[PDB]
């Protein structure tokens, strides 16, 4: 049972020149979209194109032990998930597979 | 109709011997390939690769059935088709060929 990625936030300059080039290359859907950070749906994952400014990047994944490595935070959606750094430092979200 | 999938992302690490380790102990995903320059971990709906950004730039790459459109398609060793283009903030892109896959 290989762990998932549940989601990958990029950074971007200008979310809706972003989120045109995105649609009008790939098949995918617009999930959310304001001025600072946008969603959008593809078939296997979803991929956040962000202001880091406003909202850093990262990359998440499920796992069964998220809490081993740092305290759940609870998110407006109802979704739970805590970060954490790579030896690299790059900013790694455990989604908890319950709250989804 | 269909969507797209994101084939793979290749994130920049520093280290790649050390970033290996870290992956592969706090999540549940399998080494794929490994050298002193990059390593490829397969998780449940996709592969992650660990690069030193000198060796190989990092990169997301999505299926479309439509990469030919964008670029021209190169034949990479493992047999499979793929161009790279560049998202309005120079992020690179990679578009493969399924039917390469
Ligand atoms: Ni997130
Ligand atoms: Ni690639």
């Amino acid at each position: 049972k290989l762990d998932d990625l549940h989601h990958i936030a990029i950074s971007v300059t200008d979310v809706a020149q972003s989120v045109e080039w995105y649609t009008s290359h790939f098949q995918c859907r617009i999930a959310y979209q304001d001025s600072t950070w946008a969603l959008l749906k593809f078939g296997n994952l979803s991929l956040a194109l962000v202001i880091p400014e406003q909202h850093p990047p990262h990359i998440a994944f499920t796992s069964d032990r998220a809490g081993e490595y740092g305290s759940l935070k609870t998110h407006r959606d109802g979704t739970r998930s805590c970060y954490i750094q790579d030896p690299s430092g790059n900013s790694v979200e455990l989604m908890d597979p319950t709250s989804l």
